[PDB]
């Protein structure tokens, strides 16, 4: 656990170390033949004196750096002889390119050799070489050894690198540099500053240069098909791969435009092709994927922008970045974060200057091979391998049909597709298919009839007492026409009679409609008329009048005494006639602006939601739950019926009690509350409230409704180290909650996942065309399974738009709910909430 200054200074110190080796040009060469250590010195010294760059040093001389060219050129070759094989070669080769040079005075190109089988290692500094110059140096060394092996004084160089540098000084000052600057500032203006590729970990504040790589090859079949495809469109094999990778990245990142950089040799004139020195320049290629282009159309755009880029390749890329004046970040590279390098007809790269670096070359077999180098801090290895699979899949689709929309080509492999759709939705759990919500309570009454069921301000009802009260009212409801799918509105503040009413409606075979008296009269009257209930159960004191032939029964007070004359025996299953597919409640949701919609929720889904909750958290009969949520919110559904189904007691909070910080803590302590709910905003008030640390008896805090910030979860641990924090997600249209995540990791992330689907529930992250997206890609959350509600009461058109057929359940008639929520799968099979679709 380092401090902030130490962690910063560590990343600052280790950034320089890994980047210190990134300014070298290594190269290996195995020498087979006769042991000819005599014919090697003249071939190495002649090549040194041939290129005045290799024997050039640099000094300070009053304000600016200057070049100090020397006369004689001697080669600094260290000699050894190793016993161990693989482990020894990798160690000597690593420190060969890792041991720094002396740019001040001394050599800048080293060498090591050891043994009729030798190994000539060569390493140059980037200020006097590059990738092209390394192969030219080995090209020259092979000829000079051959001329020695047959024959002294071994074609002369046509131009000096200082002549190139002197020409560049005038060109940078000329008006051709100003035109090339004007084009690049035009081409890259307003381009996206940072690619939003899905990362397995959040981006570090300081760019971590730790890298790794994977190997990828295109077989001869795909390689030939890409050659033929590119021939049809007048593009090179590089333009085709560039077009594919950009389309893939734009699709994965959810961005319309993608900027990909490419190292260019920058030896335009045929005069500098044999020269050694720093010549590479970088070009930033802005590829647009908007408008759903076709494979042919995208290839035409890339072909034009690559040709336009290669015409303006003299301008140094540093002057492009300086002109664009971007918000330079310490966390990512400027202008682009992805590089594609292409070699034509080395050690494993562990340094990552960019997020992804795709290196590809054309092999001898006609196949295309290379590597994909990734930043270890951002991506796991399996993510990068899936990324490489997408590219190969996208390339194959471009060959199979170059007229289709490029952004709709299938890229998912069958393994990942089956994992997303099936494996991560393996939630089937057998439950009694004929049990209704109230029957869960009735089964518990028989097990513990004298146990405490309800507590409200010094009043108590046992399980038997509560069941008999509900039976009496349920028989009165039956006498007023309450039955399957019929609604019973309930208007009351919290009290014992609130739970009597809810249980009585379910026992009578109907569905309850909660009417919170705190809402405006106009709102209550709309819901009362929209639901068209048979009966209105009303607390004494409430003045809500339905008219319209609706029967009004008093819920408490002297006016409720008549239905106490009803027998307290239970109604038979044939008397109420209710079944799990019948409605249990209609709870109105606002959604946005306009009239609220009544969500019709059936018994079977509620039973499944309650049975899962007990399996996951194991509420015991001696525990207490706090009823603090307004009963017009469906979170109250499990507050009511979870403890009553398992034997625990439900403590009804004082009306508007959760808004008093003193009352909440005092009630938690005074009543031994073990489980309660918070929306994240009110959990913040709880952890900031006086005396929250007194609540060490709390067992479970369930959080839902809003995004749960990781900092709040971590803050709750410091205040109540014993409490289990659980993040639950779900809309009303899918029965309260459909995913859950326990916040029990030793280190909690800033984005707390919403978790994994609950029992008999499926989750899908789909694109605009209803197709599953790769792991980590954002898409719209769709919910399947038994908890999907029946629909919106009296809104068949809206029901049809949001409750769509389920093509993935493998059973006819199944339906999905389109949530309007954005989410993504994490690589560990957990879901992450990202926001609203609009
Ligand atoms: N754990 C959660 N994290 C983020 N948003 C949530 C969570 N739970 C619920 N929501 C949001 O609340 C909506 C449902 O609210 P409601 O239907 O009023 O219960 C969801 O569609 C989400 O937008």
């Amino acid at each position: 656990p380092l401090s902030f200054a130490q962690q910063r200074l560590w990343f600052i110190a280790q950034m320089s170390r890994e980047a210190s080796g990134a300014y070298h040009v290594p190269g290996g060469l195995r020498l087979r033949g006769e042991l000819d250590e005599v014919a090697l010195r003249a071939a190495l010294d002649r090549i040194m004196a041939r290129h005045e760059v290799l024997r050039t040093r640099f000094e300070w001389h009053e304000g600016e750096p200057v070049q100090c060219i020397d006369a004689e050129a001697r080669f600094p070759l260290v000699r050894q002889e190793l016993e161990g094989e693989a482990a020894e070669l990798a160690h000597w080769q690593q420190v060969e390119a890792r041991s720094p040079f002396d740019l001040g005075t001394g050599p800048l190109i080293r060498g090591r050799l050891l043994k009729q089988e030798h190994v000539l290692l060569l390493t140059m500094h980037h200020i006097v070489s590059d990738g092209w110059s390394m192969s030219v140096l080995a090209h020259e060394l092979g000829t000079l050894y051959r001329a020695y092996a047959q024959e002294p004084e071994v074609p002369a160089l046509p131009l000096q690198y200082a002549d190139y540098a002197l020409w560049q000084r005038r060109w940078l000052d000329g008006e051709r540099q100003q035109r090339q600057l004007a084009y690049w500032q035009q081409q890259l203006a307003g381009a996206p500053a940072l690619v939003s590729l899905p990362t397995d970990r959040p981006r570090p504040a300081l760019q971590d240069y730790r890298g790794d790589s994977i190997e990828l090859t295109f077989d001869a079949g795909l390689s030939q098909g890409l050659r033929a495809l590119s021939q049809r469109h007048g593009t090179t094999l590089y333009m085709t791969v560039l077009a594919a990778w950009a389309a893939l990245v734009a699709r994965l990142a959810g961005q319309p435009e993608v900027v990909i950089g490419t190292p260019v040799a920058n030896r335009q004139r045929a005069e500098l092709e044999g020269l050694i020195g720093f010549f590479v320049n970088t070009l930033a290629l802005r590829v647009d994927l908007g408008g759903e282009p076709s494979v042919a159309g995208l290839l035409a755009q890339v072909r034009e922008r690559v040709l336009a880029a290669q015409s303006h390749q003299d301008l140094p890329f540093e002057q492009v970045v300086e002109a664009l004046k971007p918000e330079r970040s310490l966390s990512h590279s400027p202008v682009f974060q992805l590089m594609l390098s292409w070699e034509s007809s080395p050690v494993r790269e562990r340094s990552a200057q960019f997020d992804l670096s795709l290196h590809l070359h054309e092999a001898a077999d006609g196949t295309v091979a290379g590597s994909l180098t990734y930043a270890s801090a951002l991506y796991e290895r399996e993510t990068v391998q899936r990324h490489a699979g997408y590219l190969k899949a996208l390339l194959a689709g471009m060959v199979a049909d170059d007229t289709q929309p490029v952004q709709r080509i299938g890229i998912l492999g069958e393994a990942e597709r089956h994992r997303l759709l099936v494996e991560w939705n393996d939630t089937a759990r057998e439950h009694p298919r004929t049990v209704c919500v109230h029957e869960l309570f009735e089964q518990q009454v028989e097990r513990s009839p004298d146990a405490v069921a309800l507590v409200y301000e010094g009043q108590q009802l046992s399980y038997r007492e509560l069941d008999r009260q509900a039976n009496r009212l349920a028989r009165q409801l039956k006498a007023l026409g309450v039955g399957p799918d019929e609604r019973v509105a309930v208007c009351t503040e919290r009290c014992l009679e609130m739970v009597v009413a809810l249980l009585a409606v379910l026992k009578a075979g109907g569905a309850y409609v909660p009417l919170d008296p705190g809402y405006p009269a106009e709102r209550l009257e709309y819901m009362l008329a929209d639901s068209a209930p048979k009966v209105l159960l009303r607390q004494s004191g409430q003045t809500l009048e339905p008219g319209a032939g609706v029967a009004v029964l008093a819920l408490d007070g002297e006016a409720s005494q008549p239905w106490q004359a009803q027998p307290a025996q239970r109604l038979s299953r044939d008397d109420s006639g209710v079944q799990p597919h019948h409605l249990a409640y209609v709870i109105y949701t606002s959604g946005s602006t306009g009239r609220p919609k009544g969500v019709m929720v059936e018994h079977a889904g509620v039973v499944n939601r309650l049975l899962w909750m007990q399996r996951a958290y194991g509420l015991q009969p001696q525990e207490a739950v706090l009823q603090k949520t307004p009963f017009g919110f469906d979170v109250s559904v499990w507050e009511f019926f979870w403890p009553l189904a398992v034997g625990a007691r439900l403590v009804m909070a004082r009306p508007q009690g959760q808004q008093d910080p003193a009352y909440l803590v005092e009630t938690i302590v005074g009543q031994d509350i073990g489980t309660l709910h918070f929306v994240p905003s009110m959990l913040q008030a709880f952890v900031d409230s006086e005396g929250v640390q007194r609540c060490r008896g709390v067992r479970r805090i369930v959080c839902s409704g809003e995004a749960l910030p990781g900092a709040l979860a971590r803050r709750l641990r410091q205040q109540l180290p014993q409490v289990e924090l659980h993040n639950l997600y779900g809309p009303t249209e899918a029965t309260v909650d459909v995913t859950a995540w326990a916040c029990d990791a030793a280190e909690l992330p800033d984005n707390i996942p919403i978790g994994r689907p609950v029992d008999n529930t499926t989750m899908y992250v789909l694109d605009a065309h209803g197709q599953p997206v790769p792991t980590g890609v954002a898409g719209e959350i769709h919910i399947g399974g038994v908890q999907v509600a029946r629909g919106y009461l009296g809104r068949p058109e809206l029901t049809r738009e949001r409750f769509v057929p389920d093509p993935y359940a493998g059973r006819p008639g199944a339906r999905l709910y389109k949530t309007g929520d954005l989410g993504r799968w994490l690589l560990d099979g957990t879901l992450e909430y990202l926001g609203r679709n609009d």
